């Protein structure tokens, strides 16, 4: 650490702190991740050779003193933030779509590694001037495991017990992110898991066999559960366009074996006409 300087605290991820940063040698700046089992220490060494333009680099790993450090390649700015700028007019749809285009890549490229991310959010998907964005905080979750946790983004397996989830529960996710983009409202803004369950039963209705056959034998699967009728996706998601609404649709679908992968929804009609904007970055 007696290379870095740390310059502002950016962020305090689930697991640790995170700083901007300069290379007292190199002048670099960079994004330090302050976080020790052997196997977490193997687990993040493989994630530096996961590189993709889409997913924020892992420069290097630090294990001093029972301590470990992350330093990633430093981005502009995050989405979250971004969102929230873009609160009174909406962020453009050509950008929306580039954007999600690009972490669909991203996923694509973690997926095909058998690696996934578990805890996508506004918060960790980073963009530049450039208008790249990139997926941050990935195969973390897996290496490691007092504000509040966002549930708001969480697929409905994990939420009902899921042990083995897969690598749809990404997909959900940045489902949740997309719609949230264009209606600049939380998709399904839960306070406690009960209450993220239920809000996602209210609009898509509460599953049942039919739609998501073993659902009723989850671990936390209740017979008990309020039987809520699904919702039209034109009342979800009325900015969204039909192409846009079928895409959503199969990133949202109950049961995890039906979800649309990265790859596929690669090749779905929305992004036909997909284009790289830049966007309006206030740094
Ligand atoms: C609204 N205000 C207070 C700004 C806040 O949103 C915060 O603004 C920023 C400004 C720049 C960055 N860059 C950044 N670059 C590389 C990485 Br790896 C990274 N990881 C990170 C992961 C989770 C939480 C926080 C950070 N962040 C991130 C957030």
């Amino acid at each position: 650490m007696e290379n870095f300087q740390k310059v502002e605290k950016i962020g305090e991820g689930t697991y640790g702190v995170v700083y901007k940063a300069r290379n007292k040698l190199t002048g670099e700046v960079v994004a330090l991740k302050k976080i020790v089992p052997s196997t977490a220490i193997r687990e993040i060494s493989l994630l530096k050779e996961l590189n993709h333009p889409n997913i924020v680099k892992l420069l290097d790993v630090i294990h001093t003193e029972n301590k470990l450090y992350l330093v990633f390649e430093f981005l502009h700015q995050d989405l979250k933030k971004f969102m929230d700028a873009s609160a009174l007019t909406g962020i453009p749809l050509p950008l929306i779509k580039s954007y999600l285009f690009q972490l669909l890549q991203g996923l694509a490229f973690c997926h095909s590694h058998r690696v996934l991310h578990r805890d996508l959010k506004p918060q960790n998907l980073l963009i530049n001037t450039e208008g790249a964005i990139k997926l941050a905080d990935f195969g973390l979750a897996r290496a490691f495991g007092h504000e509040v946790v966002t549930l708001w983004y969480r697929a409905p397996e994990i939420l009902l017990g899921c042990k083995y989830y897969s690598t749809a529960v990404d997909i959900w996710s940045l489902g949740c992110i997309f719609a949230e983009m264009v209606t600049r409202r939380a998709l399904f803004p839960g306070d406690s898991e009960i209450d993220q369950l239920f809000r996602i039963f209210r609009t898509l209705g509460t599953p049942d066999e039919v739609v998501w056959p073993g659902v009723t034998s989850m671990p936390d699967y209740k017979p008990s559960f309020p039987k809520w009728a699904r919702q039209d996706f034109s009342k979800v998601v009325p900015p969204l366009d039909e192409d846009g609404r079928s895409l959503l649709s199969q990133m949202l679908h109950y049961d995890p074996n039906k979800r649309i992968s990265a790859k596929a929804a690669l090749a779905h009609p929305f992004f036909q006409d997909v284009t790289k904007p830049v966007p309006h970055l206030r740094l």
